[PDB]
């Protein structure tokens, strides 16, 4: 059970309005043949054009919703819509382009897919709600054959050039005109009742239907994301490294230790309530405080209601001490909290568009995160940058320039002059802090938090 067999059945009911008379008995093999393609009994790494739900999940970063709406079928012009918000018009002779022949439209499709997927995936997965036109229009922009490598690098081939007879990946396809060996999945095969809008609108209110091909392409990918990442959650799937994944995770650990440690020194809470990751360890292991853990898995649909996390009768008195919500999304945080909430609006290679305002954050694992809402932090304020260190001033073992900063809470800075060791550690921590903030994370803390209370922790 590795790939989707070509001898698997394909439900043709959704295709009979664009293709009337389509036989009820259909296999993927017969479908691909009908689409104008020949697999020629090729055991060269491309066993089927269509892929399984399991394979689609592993290749989520390659997902591009695709829809084709007839404007007027070799006689009539077609509207090609993609989840990128692009709308191209092909002639046979919400960015809306005018009518142009297939030879020029295929060039634009290559450029668009390459600019979208070069820093995301090694392929493309056309996410369909197949009705006919999208499948029968693929022979005009897709070429297939054995698995190949790029003519300028070692990545797999994703494009083909009829001008130079060569193959390229998304990084080196400038001037390329055919999509080489794409993948696709028909969401309609998963067994649904009713049309795309009825199913999409059951879960999402952010994507509307404007009756343009790209709106359907958007609702299609959004629905597929809901079914595989919102209602069904598999955190055992590993995702390859494509960016600053390691620096981001490392920074999150350094920032959490710093924030939680300084908070316990400034206000000296008797007890900390650790609400979140059931696998969690104390982020500040040498703290005087009482560490109480409460298990909560990452919510993928709606943010937890603070009433169901705390009430229904644990210290029970969460009001005593401080609550720590590190990536645990709740509707409204109590006033005595320390919070790290991911901002779903962040633009990055790790963050993919989500369902109902949420985003799919892919860093080692896929986490669909509910929509960012600034009203959840009414009882808190944003946590400002600060660097704290009780460690001794001792350099050990990189060229220096004296550091002058009001946010370097150290004994040397208290004494008037920042030592080389704390200036080195401050600059590194500020880099990790900036890395984390830029990745989309947001820090919030109780209103009474004041870094001025850290200066007397050295006497
Ligand atoms: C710790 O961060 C990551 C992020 C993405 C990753 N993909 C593969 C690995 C390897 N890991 C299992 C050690 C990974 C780690
Ligand atoms: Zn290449
Ligand atoms: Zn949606
Ligand atoms: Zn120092």
């Amino acid at each position: 059970p590795t790939h989707l067999s070509v001898d698997t059945k394909f439900k043709t009911e959704g295709l009979c309005v664009d293709i009337p008379g389509i036989p009820k008995d259909m296999t993927y093999r017969r479908l691909i043949s009908m689409m104008g393609f020949k697999m020629n009994y090729q055991v060269n790494g491309y066993p089927n054009m269509f892929i399984t739900r399991e394979e689609a999940i592993r290749h989520v970063r390659a997902w591009i919703g695709f829809d084709v709406e007839g404007c007027h079928g070799t006689n009539l012009p077609l509207q090609l819509g993609f989840s990128t918000g692009v709308n191209l018009v092909a002639v046979p002779t919400p960015l809306m382009y005018k009518g142009l022949p297939w030879n020029v439209v295929r060039i634009k499709i290559v450029q668009m897919l390459s600019d979208t997927l070069k820093n995301l995936s090694d392929r493309v997965v056309f996410v369909l709600w197949a009705h006919g036109f999208e499948l029968t229009s693929m022979k005009y922009f897709v070429k297939i054959g054995p698995e190949r490598t790029c003519c300028l690098c070692d990545r797999r081939a994703t494009c083909f050039s009829t001008a130079s007879d060569t193959y390229a990946c998304w990084h080196h396809s400038i001037g390329f005109d055919y999509v080489y060996n794409p993948f696709m999945i028909d969401v309609q095969q998963w067994g649904f009742t009713g049309n795309l809008q009825s199913n999409h609108d059951l879960y999402c209110q952010v994507h509307g239907n404007a009756h343009v091909a790209s709106c359907d392409a958007i609702m299609t990918r959004c629905l597929a994301v809901h079914e595989c990442f919102v209602k069904r959650v598999d955190w055992t799937i590993e995702y390859p490294i494509i960016g600053d994944e390691l620096k981001i995770n490392a920074a999150c650990r350094k920032v959490q230790h710093m924030v939680v440690k300084a908070a316990l020194l400034a206000d000296k809470f008797p007890v900390l309530h650790d609400i979140g990751n059931p696998k969690a360890i104390k982020c500040v292991p040498q703290a005087d405080v009482e560490w109480k853990f409460y298990d909560a898995q990452p919510c993928s649909d709606k943010a937890y209601k603070i009433e169901e996390l705390f009430y229904s009768y644990h210290s029970d008195k969460f009001t005593d001490g401080v609550c720590l919500f590190w990536n645990c999304n709740v509707d409204r945080y109590p006033a005595n909290s320390i919070v790290c909430r991911f901002d779903t609006r962040v633009l990055s290679n790790l963050n993919l568009p989500g369902c109902d305002g949420g985003s799919l954050y892919v860093n080692k694992h896929a986490f669909h995160t509910p929509a960012f809402d600034k009203s959840a932090f009414v009882n808190l304020k944003q946590l400002p940058f600060f660097y704290y260190s009780d460690s001794p001033c001792e350099s050990h073992g990189i060229d220096y320039v004296p550091l002058k900063s009001a946010t370097c809470i150290t004994r040397c800075n208290l004494g008037g002059a920042v030592c080389r060791h704390h200036a080195n550690e401050y600059r590194l921590y500020l880099d990790a802090y900036n890395m984390m903030i830029s990745a989309g994370f947001s820090l919030w803390v109780y209103k009474q938090f004041d870094t001025y209370n850290l200066w007397n922790t050295f006497t």
